[PDB]
């Protein structure tokens, strides 16, 4: 039900922090495309797990994408890899009924 | 159906656009509490419209609103408006399933 | 009718004071947490079945998260939990109509 | 239609308010009754307006004065006062859909 | 007009007698909460009925009901039930200006 | 079953075609705008026809979407109406497993 | 799983670059020619892979050849090799399911 | 095993033919495209059922339909639809192993 | 009484199971912690039906608890129920006899 | 009843939690004196509880009390309040079963 | 009985000061390791004495031994020997009921 | 009832007078350490049999022994023997009730 | 609860230091009887009290007042006084469940 | 209420009177050794039925206790016996409100 749609974003958000850390060394030309390559693979599973176990949030799920790889996509080079992270996890706490998008 | 909700989403904006612009004249220290006021008072009617034509979008609209709200809350006096709307305009485009959720 | 509301209550209540259960055990530092994770999950079941049982009484149902959530945002750590609990009691007692808000 | 029911709130806040006001220089043993019976005054006609502009805040408000009035009705003389004062604001607040029900 | 008032007493009453039924076997130290869980119930719809159909009559009835949850709220536990009965059925009668308030 | 996905896929053509129609009498500067109001309502009908009947067709219809969208994004003014137009017609007909995906 | 089906569209994209690498010093006219009979042998071995790791995969992959092999046929020959490199790249891309099938 | 790839032949020549059967009461001109609309839907099925129970089948089967549809395409109007079902009979016995491939 | 053993071991595993299943819902960085409090609790259970039902085990088990906590201990906060988790299970499995003690 | 045990030894801690932040502003020589005083006062509460909800725990109750009265007994004025904080959270942990009686 | 339970006590205290006094004359470096070999052998004994005679006894041993390890684990390694001695010597102090567990 | 009191009491005298038998021939310098070690021993089985037959006693029995521990643990070697007797005897006479709490 | 009697320990012993204070300017063969009058009017009060509050604090203080009386009782005219204050502050302090029943 | 003040005062009696029977058999010198131990056995019990169901009759049973207790503690060893029991009996007749408290 409702909790399969939970489970799916707790997953989404595991690939997308995986991915993220696929960064940890890589220099700040190459950040935006390691983490992109990385989280471009995990995604498209999640994305499948979703049409299966709860298709309404599909296209809640392809907004938050959308979201990042637009912000990302206008961005300059520099800044790229923090635009998609900051629109991607906010969205994704928008898409989650999270209250607090912002931060800590 | 789903022609409501967008309706609803067109309204909300207005609401919101129109309330900006109450802000116009007035100086930076004041921006955020003269916007506050008159927004909380045309969020009401369309939140309440929501209710009644389109339910499944008031805690989306809640959603949208607390993180705008909250943005603001936590941030400095001279900040908030600008946080307010911020989170404001890319919650609702992430809603409404608007791709470009931030700029041009 | 007013009926689906009222068991609409008796379920939201249900699922607090079982996310309070989920509080037994682990150390004061942690039980806001914890208490929050129970939370979320159990509280979309209800919002949902609010949403199409008794949509007026959703906007209603926020208002009470949200009066929690905000006690709790702006209380020191060590309040946090006792500031939710009180606040979302109480809350939800006036959602209901019922008299005695406080105590026994 | 939901302004007539803003607009209530605001006069009934006014009323609270103002009534608070007449407990001025009274000593802290009297301060509670003194309020009491001036707001008991500004009250019905609030509640007379609420009757014939918007009768279903009605209920809702004879609950936030029951609020405010049993919370008082329990709390030892010396604390009465703020016993009423603090749930009476706040279960306006709620009442009014104030996501902030707390404080400042 | 007047009519729809003394209908919606003559509904209050026989929520509140059935009530009273709901307490026919339980022994005397239950009969109180027995009756007030059963009448909770029946009364919200009563109130509702009025604010659509009747709105002056809600602070009026608002206040029998008080009468009666006053009455009892004070009385020793083996005293709550009568009290409550006793205070409620002659309130109603003065709101509904029945001049026998008191019995055969 | 799969036929579902068929009609899905008339439909959005169907869509598609209607809102290039509205375009037929605009000069240059308006046919994108023009173009792009028009079909944003009609899509969501159909993404939403589509996550109900037909799931796994979601993230294919994003994608086309997202092709044309995209297309036209990075074109200039002039070239956009075209631009979208073009990739549209294209990424469905490849989505929909036609072989001419160019012209005749 | 769905990482088989990325991988074979890696591999097909490998096998297309290659082959356009063999066009790499044949005049124009030949260009095409070469290119067709790199990418046919090539092909056949990411079909059959297709075939037995990810069966789903065939149909579409057999479109996006279609889709270029259809471009070209109809193209004048001057025109061929630029028609179907131009539609295979961007068939794959939607297959694979690339938000931006255009280009840079 | 290879029973499922046998039935699902027989299932591809039982809509080819009935394709072939909504073409008899059209005059010429219009048999081709009546028949081609018919046909393209049930194909789909077939092919969908393919690519779960006989994989192998689908790359043979997008052959036949290949032959087919490339046939009648190089083909002058007129002789269109014989030439499709002409190498669509042909190549489908081939595929099936049928020793005379020709006719009776 | 080896049959008391076996029993404990299941309650053992029960228990530890149970625990994880409290993690649920939690974000990760939590997970340990709250795992950790759950199975605290029921732990002192099984340890004391040791006690009194098969002695000779009890210290065999505290060995899996101390495996299971020190490996957590050492691990980076990321990975410590990971940590603890994998050392338990196969832990247990040693002290139960259990051939394969890593995986399927 | 191993569960009493626990819950008492959750309050003790508590009650020793908060008599060390009546420590919190006065000065290092009147610590200790302050602290003492406030915990001479809830541990008695604590002790009987213990009393009659888990006899067994009043020994080890008194071990660990002795246990910290003792140390601060026999350090000089200056260390007293570290002494018995330092022995009383070991000696309760040591009571509790908890494995890491040291720190972090 | 209890008896049992004062016995082993002895024999452990007995273990533990002869491990210790094996660390005679090994330099400062070399205490630790040569102590806790020493140790591990002989406690093993004892436990399994316990394991028989006194059972309850068990998991405080345990505890006495889990106490003194970790102190000693995460000690700096000149340290160590000393963390763990202290630890183990008022850890088993507060087993026994030893009412001056710290000196003298 | 109140007779396991008496007869524990009695109980503990006798280990008690037994202890201080054991200090007959030992010279004065030694007297002390001789019955502490005999009285330790009995006193734990004594303490054992509170806390299963009458647990209200065991924190009384505590406070006797604490009382005269330390009375001896501040007094002079020579005179500890005395101080722990005679306070014990006394704390023992008022624990029990017993009026003449002195001499004879 | 427990409070009572602790609050009441407090009252009896500052019943008691007064009455001693009573004493400070009489001589020796006065001391004893001043020091008795004054304390058996406030000891009255104080029974009184217990017998209200907490009447399980009766028969203990009847102890600690008849060691007093008793112990006085017994010694010649020059001792009575300090017989009794000594006895008193020492039985006040085993039935207060303090410790340290001696000195400093 | 007094009801259980009687029934004490005559359980008291028997105790006191079966102690006496106690007496029989025994010879002068050891008949108030012997019925005072079978005296403070019982008396406990009853002292404690007091405190439970009649506390305002602790304090007067207390000094009735007292009253023989003193008698025959001042007197002549041949005397005692007979002191504590006329004095018992006539102060305990005296308490229960006998009017005849000397003789028949
Ligand atoms: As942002
Ligand atoms: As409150
Ligand atoms: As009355
Ligand atoms: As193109
Ligand atoms: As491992
Ligand atoms: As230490
Ligand atoms: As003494
Ligand atoms: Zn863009
Ligand atoms: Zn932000
Ligand atoms: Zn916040
Ligand atoms: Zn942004
Ligand atoms: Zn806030
Ligand atoms: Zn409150
Ligand atoms: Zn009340
Ligand atoms: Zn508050
Ligand atoms: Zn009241
Ligand atoms: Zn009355
Ligand atoms: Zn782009
Ligand atoms: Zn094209
Ligand atoms: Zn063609
Ligand atoms: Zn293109
Ligand atoms: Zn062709
Ligand atoms: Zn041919
Ligand atoms: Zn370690
Ligand atoms: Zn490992
Ligand atoms: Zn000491
Ligand atoms: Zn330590
Ligand atoms: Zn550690
Ligand atoms: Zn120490
Ligand atoms: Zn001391
Ligand atoms: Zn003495
Ligand atoms: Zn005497
Ligand atoms: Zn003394
Ligand atoms: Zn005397
Ligand atoms: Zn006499």
């Amino acid at each position: 039900a409702t909790t399969e749609e939970q489970k799916l974003i707790e997953d989404v958000n595991a690939s997308f922090r995986a991915a993220m850390a696929t960064t940890a060394n890589v220099p700040p030309a190459d950040k935006y495309k390691t983490f992109e390559a990385a989280f471009t693979v995990s995604s498209k599973r999640n994305l499948a797990d979703a049409v299966s176990k709860a298709p309404q949030l599909v296209p809640k799920l392809d907004e938050v994408y959308n979201a990042a790889y637009n912000a990302a996509d206008h961005a300059a080079p520099e800044d790229k890899y923090e635009a998609f992270v900051l629109h991607f996890s906010e969205a994704l706490r928008i898409i989650a009924g999270t209250p607090e998008v912002h931060a800590v």
